């Protein structure tokens, strides 16, 4: 029988089971403490309570002092590229969603998401009704592609981007390859952002917005179909529905590109972020992060065979991902 | 100038809200205990009545962070902390059916706490902490059990550190289910004892003293320590009570104990009371301080702060000694006061 050491207990108490310190980091972010300090009178907070928070933040290595952030505390500076202050801000969509993890017990007992239980509407319904949440989710997901540079667009003519958000990805591709036509299928919230983006980029004559629902048949065919960070939002059954719609819209010899986190044994990818994202998808909306082999197996159920595979990743966060290219089997 | 390791620390540790909830779900489901009695994944799911694919995704996260390995699926060395018999009792403290981890979930309201100075517990659970315990019996039971666990010998600290040969009557004010008082009584067979507590702990203490052979000299009085105390005594004990309360409420309790003190009596205060010299881990000072604030509006006080508060109630410090948990990294102080 293994015997925990004092260091194991330390790790459990200060790190793995510590719920207080992540909330203290979020409250600090939401208070812009690091920023508002690079500027009693401190925030709209109760001063003795704020001092008690800062004592904690000092001990865990965020602040020090002449009260100053540490080298680590400079991650909550609004200027830092990794944008952790916005990620942690309690008014933003991700931190707001993170609080639903206090319902993790029912999630694990049932596999059903917790988001609506804390807040009333499902995730996407909530983003559509709450402009503030939608705006912040937009800014976290769209700061700083991949397919525009990874893929040979000279042999493509029409790209259909299924659930392509505010059209950022489709715009990068279309600016890159002036000969391309494009269609974006999205819900009304993101459909309008993308409409405005395409008109601003001088793309409206060849890149169109087809507002709709990717659980219905797609309105057009194309020789490249893009699914960028869509499948991980959905259960296996829903994800198979989406993929079959995509297959139906593929033209002869067309290709389907799935951009997603798709782990391979022995790639360099940090499995912590794999599981963190996987539990977020489970808890926020009942999705699931799938490995390379699981995506390939699900795509095979939809009549697709893997043609090629490429990797990319974030330029401000420690997160690598893949682009998987599929062809129709017959 | 943040390094790459800095960002790793923020994402995996300091800002990570997911892993601590996974630990609490793991403890609640007793996963490690099920693994230690015999494993497969689907068997684990049936013994825990959980969704099989969701449990597998929880276990994969637990594997990555070092609580589980295998899958044969088994606890790591660190994961053995979640075995129900481990002396530090972290499975029970993390159990979402127990009072402490239940209250921890109110930390989602920490923003309001820093804005207003008021606790978050009622904002989540409808009524404040002590109110909720008196109305929810299973919650109240789990809390008393967490406080009274005898794996940690901290409860023997007064019995071992103090000289009881001349003491005639000890009054333990808020003494839980009586563990501390029983320890003193067993070391000083001449002594008489009185315990004042809420209805739940008071009956658990009545049972303790009966089973121990102590009922003839240690009596229990269900009471409110915001109301005059029912007996006087030459030693009064206040063990980890004051930190649950605001300065105004703590002072009312202290004044109540003063009036209970017989002439030349001693008040013993056990609490966490940091001193700038000492080497006690300020992580646990601040963590417990934010829990008292968030759960009930309490405050962890330094030694100077306790001594100042006691001086307002008419008490001067006679002596001070360090003690500590024998299972957790948690030193504390025994502060002796005289009128
Ligand atoms: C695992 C740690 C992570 O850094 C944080 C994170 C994250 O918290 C979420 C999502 C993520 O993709 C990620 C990843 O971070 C990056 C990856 C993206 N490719 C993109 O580069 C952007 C910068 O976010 C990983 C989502 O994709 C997401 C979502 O998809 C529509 C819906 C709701 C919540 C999240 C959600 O909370
Ligand atoms: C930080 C490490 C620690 O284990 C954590 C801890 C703690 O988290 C809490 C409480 C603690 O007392 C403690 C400390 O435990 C001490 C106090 C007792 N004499 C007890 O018998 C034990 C042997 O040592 C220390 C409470 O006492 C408490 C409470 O008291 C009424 C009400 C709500 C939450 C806590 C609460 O969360
Ligand atoms: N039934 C549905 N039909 C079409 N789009 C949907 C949808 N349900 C969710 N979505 C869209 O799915 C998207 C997932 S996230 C946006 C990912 C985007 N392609 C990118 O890489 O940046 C959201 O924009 C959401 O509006
Ligand atoms: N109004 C009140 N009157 C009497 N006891 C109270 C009380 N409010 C809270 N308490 C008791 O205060 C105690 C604080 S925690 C238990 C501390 C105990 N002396 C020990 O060292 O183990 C709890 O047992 C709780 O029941």
């Amino acid at each position: 029988p293994l015997e925990p050491t004092d260091q194991d207990l330390d790790v459990l108490l200060k790190n793995l089971g510590n719920l207080v310190t992540p909330m203290a980091l979020r409250v600090a972010a939401t208070l812009r403490l690091v920023d508002h300090l690079l500027a009693a009178g401190l925030t709209d907070t109760h001063p003795q309570a704020l001092s008690r928070l800062v004592r904690h933040l000092t001990v865990v290595g965020v602040l020090e002092g002449p009260l100053r952030p540490t080298r680590l505390g400079m991650l909550l500076a609004d200027g830092h590229p990794a944008q952790q202050r916005a990620w942690l801000d309690l008014n933003g969509a991700v931190s707001h969603a993170d609080l639903a993890f206090t319902g993790l017990l029912d999630v694990v007992r049932t596999g059903r998401p917790a988001y609506a239980g804390r807040y009333g509407r499902p995730f996407w319904e909530d983003l559509s009704a709450d402009v503030a949440l939608a705006d912040s989710f937009d800014a976290l997901m769209s700061c700083d592609e991949a397919p525009a540079d990874a893929y040979d667009w000279s042999a493509v003519r029409h790209v259909l981007d299924v659930g392509g958000g505010n059209g950022g990805m489709l715009a990068a591709i279309a600016l890159r390859a002036p000969h391309l036509r494009g269609t974006l299928v999205e819900l009304a919230g993101p459909a309008e952002r993308a409409r405005r983006r395409f008109a601003d980029a001088g793309l409206a004559d060849r890149v169109t917005v087809a507002e709709g629902d990717f659980f219905k048949p797609l309105p057009v065919t194309a020789d490249v179909v893009l699914l960028s960070f869509v499948l991980l939002n959905w259960s296996d059954e829903d994800a198979l529905t989406i993929l079959r719609g995509c297959v139906r819209a593929l033209e002869p010899g067309g290709r389907l590109l799935v951009l997603d986190r798709a782990d391979v044994e022995g790639d360099g990818a940090d499995r912590f972020f794999s599981t963190l994202l996987d539990l977020r998808m489970l808890t926020f909306m009942g999705g699931r992060v799938r490995t390379r082999d699981e995506v390939v197996d699900l795509a095979g159920s939809a009549g697709l065979a893997l043609a090629s595979e490429r990797t990319s990743g974030s330029t401000t966060l420690p997160f690598d991902f893949s682009i998987l290219e599929f062809t129709a089997v017959s």
